[PDB]
């Protein structure tokens, strides 16, 4: 819903300084970006600004959850700066803080065409407006300090842009408290909301949802809301053992069992049933002797049970084939969460096999949407997508200027 908000295509940025909230919270290992998808997604708004005559583009984001303590040794945005520079073909001035004297001066009037990335916002308790101390307790933020944090951010540009879709569910100071006459939705913000609004309000049918993940209790709302829209639905990952234990009394050994979500499984199945949704659960498995990448692997079916002391970490071949048949009937697919422990090659086969079917479906004309160009749309969303789909309002979209 961006018919009534100001958006970038209309903002005149010529000779103007631009502050842009983006989502550069990327997955990392050992100070190394493991996935630069969130960085690439931000490129077209940045380019447009630079191309249209921007004095400067100042970029701000969080990374991980450092809970209002500075952690530049574990959670620094510096690695992103180096990545952004290559992608952009431009120099990137990395600043080691996000508010204050040094930052405001550095951004006061940069050389024409400067791209500037600030340090992790969540190094300041005032970004969330709450935090944890070094003894792990409930530290309250100070209103006067929040007003100062925000007022410092409002200095780094003449105009504001939110291209931060992956964070749009967060009412944080960088997301709703920036004070400037013009607050615009960037091109990503627009692309994301257009794909998910078309997918949900004029779906191509048959419409398939694939939902995977570890726990059930936290997806009740998602599943319910999806169950009113979709023609089919796959339920996969460690969340399916809860389902199979209740609907089939499968012996799951040490596989994950959501004791709470177990009590409403019945109601989900009942609403699916009355709505005519076909529920596709896994029927076989790759089992492991412990929660380890280098565990000993086995195999099991619903008929056979998983032996005791062993746990299920990936669906198997016959489950793969079942998933594929739903993929074949679909004209639209929304996929959220893995069907197994794809992190680990031994347990990655189900997700790979499945990605292939979804890719092949795209070639025939299926609209395929996956969570954060072989598919229609790879979302940066993940957690914000889930809230989009639970029907809830996005603090990041609501705070943009009205026309
Ligand atoms: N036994 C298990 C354990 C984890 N998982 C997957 O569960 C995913 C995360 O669980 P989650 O529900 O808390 O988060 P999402 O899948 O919604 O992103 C991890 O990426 C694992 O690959 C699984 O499918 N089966
Ligand atoms: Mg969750």
């Amino acid at each position: 819903s961006l018919s009534n908000k100001l958006t970038l295509d209309k903002l005149d940025v010529k000779g103007k300084r631009v502050v842009m909230r983006v989502d550069f919270n990327v997955p990392m290992k050992n100070n190394q970006i493991t996935n630069n998808q969130r960085i690439k997604a931000a490129v077209p708004s940045i380019k447009f600004c630079l191309d249209n005559g921007a004095k400067s583009v100042v970029l701000m984001s969080h990374l991980g959850r450092p809970d209002g303590v500075p952690m530049p040794d574990k959670y620094s945005l510096e690695p992103v700066a180096v990545e952004l520079k290559s992608l952009l073909g431009k120099d990137v001035l990395f600043l080691k803080d996000c508010v204050g004297p040094e930052v405001e001066k550095a951004c006061a009037n940069p050389a024409a065409g400067s791209v500037i990335l600030l340090e992790n916002l969540r190094f300041h308790v005032e970004e969330e407006g709450k935090g944890k101390d070094a003894s792990g307790n409930k530290v309250k933020a100070e209103p006067a300090k929040i007003e100062a944090f925000r007022a410092s951010l409002s200095k780094l540009g003449d105009v504001y842009v939110n291209d931060a879709f992956g964070t749009a569910h967060r009412a944080h100071s960088s997301m709703v408290g920036v004070n400037l006459p013009q607050k615009a939705g960037g091109f990503l913000m627009k692309k994301e909301l257009n794909y998910f609004a078309k997918a949900l309000e004029s779906p191509e049918r048959p419409f398939l949802a694939i939902l995977g993940g570890a726990k059930v209790a936290d997806k009740i709302q998602l599943i319910n809301n999806m169950l009113d829209k979709v023609n089919e639905m796959i339920i996969g990952g460690g969340m399916a053992f809860t389902f199979l234990k209740v609907l089939n009394n499968m012996e799951i050994g040490t596989s994950l069992f959501d004791e709470e979500g177990a009590k409403i499984v019945k109601d989900l199945m009942s609403k699916a049933e009355k709505n005519g949704v076909k529920i596709t659960l896994p029927v076989d498995f790759v089992t492991a002797d412990k929660f380890d990448e280098n565990a000993k692997t086995g195999q099991a079916t619903v008929a056979s049970g998983i032996p005791a002391g062993w746990m299920g970490l990936d669906c198997g071949p016959e489950s793969s084939k079942k998933y594929a048949e739903a993929v074949t009937r679909a004209k639209q697919i929304v996929w959220n969460g893995p069907v197994g422990v794809f992190e680990w090659e031994a347990f990655a086969r189900g997700t790979k096999a499945l990605m292939d079917e979804v890719v092949k479906a795209t070639s025939r004309g299926c609209i395929t949407i996956i969570g954060g160009d072989k598919v229609s749309h790879v979302s940066t969303g993940g957690g914000a997508s889930l809230e989009l789909l639970e029907g809830k309002v996005l603090p990041g979209v609501d705070a943009l200027s009205n026309i």
